[PDB]
């Protein structure tokens, strides 16, 4: 019923952390609040273009791109105190993780049921936002550099496939995918968990 | 009945700056095209795409693209004579700008009446281009950083919506929308308006 | 009948070259993989998304996406092989340029009876990859600076519309413009053609 929860504290937490980035970047009001609604917002948009699915969800139902907006605003006028909440804006992410992953994996499915369209689209909606935001930022994006976040939102994917194919119901499949997603995140933040590298000596 | 000017205006001027920034960066013959075609129609594709608009008026209408494409490779030959008309194409630029935002967010208003639609995808038409651009000139854009572009094509879709709204008829809402829009873009341009950043002090 | 071996001979040729890109770059696993499924089929979905068609081959078509993950894959273990095979791999990339350029003119001519649009979105779907791949790697695209790329497919996908307007037949168009694309690509590496610069001297 009210899932709604999961996905609103990922859109806040999402725009805070990318309307910190452009703070950090040098980035005008207008920059944070762009940069906000596109890590919270973009992932969902490039998947509703990947399945056809027009105007995208989040440029036409009011409270997602409200939601966006403030809680960017907010950071914004607030960044002094914003700044400083390190360890729970990093769960508040691995929620909003876990619920944008499940969300798009769930919309990919309703389209073809097949896995390929399935993991990427649901991993585009759930880490699609911060590549948006890394390319405006000037940068090489950061999922394919460090830590452990697409990943996550990959196997998550994967589970919510797995799981409607099997003819687990829908809010189910949700429930679980998403709460795998988080387990997955928690364990990679704590553990400091990585991909491998190759290491080649320059000469 | 003829706004084709104004479009016109615009296209030119939009390829003309954009192929001006893609000889500065060093770009080849044909990234100079590719700049002036992206920063005069981009915006467009961008718009097209997020409407379900399918293929992309620019890529189809011939006189668009012949324009820009036409319009970037005059900047190439006589590059000389072009990148010395600072003001003059200043003004060209904020008559696209208004063109743009006009045209988008009239667009965007015929597939929903809704404001959160019509102002961004108005405003990404506009811009979208220079973003495009920018981007592609491994760059943090312009609007997320200075001036005053963005913000002036906000509140020009802004003001198409509401005389739309309040039952305006259309070229009369389109007239009225691209004249606000070069009014706030001239004071912005003379004023040297900016938004404002967070200054923080690094340690 | 079977152009196939073309078509996937360009796909493993184009992900061995993103993902070694990709190491390089110092990406991370994943990285190297997005690399690599982004240089051999991301020109593929633009494609898709200009032209309306949805969800995308390459996210739908279980063989492609494989193809291009295991290639990848394969190029990140065995490195130490793959980046030494340098003449060889830039053949295979010129087959991939004229497979490519050839399937997309195709397809866009299949929705459009339209020169720009066939030209560009052939080209799109030829090096659209390889921009997505630069951009991922905050780098100014390839295709913008140097060499012979984007020119050749550009062409290809002209000789395609023509031989279409002048009812040659599909299957012969394909062979026609993959064969000239070919051509031109390997007079370009050999005599190393280049389009032309503006040399602006700095005051």
């Amino acid at each position: 019923i009210v899932f709604d929860i999961f996905n609103y504290i990922g859109i806040v937490a999402f725009a805070i952390s990318g309307a910190i980035k452009a703070v950090k970047k040098g980035m005008d009001l207008l920059g944070v609040l762009v940069l906000g609604f596109s890590t919270a917002l973009g992932g969902g948009i490039i998947s509703n273009l990947l399945l056809g699915k027009t105007p995208p969800t989040n440029l036409i139902y009011y409270p997602y791109p409200i939601t966006a907006f403030l809680a960017s605003l907010a950071t914004f006028v607030f960044y002094r105190i914003f700044t400083n909440v390190g360890k729970p804006l990093l769960y508040a992410d691995a929620i909003g993780l876990g619920a944008f992953a499940s969300s798009g994996a769930s919309l990919a499915y309703s389209v073809s049921n097949n896995v390929i369209l399935v993991v990427i689209v649901g991993a585009i909606t759930a880490v699609g936002g911060g590549v948006i935001r890394d390319i405006l930022s000037n940068e090489v994006p950061l999922i394919l550099t460090r830590e452990f976040y697409a990943t996550t939102a990959v196997i998550g994917s994967f589970v919510y496939f797995i799981a409607s194919d099997l003819s687990v119901p829908e809010d189910v499949a949700l429930i679980v995918s998403f709460l795998i997603t988080l387990i997955l995140r928690i364990l990679a933040m704590e553990l400091k968990w990585e991909l491998p590298r190759k290491k080649i000596e320059a000469a």
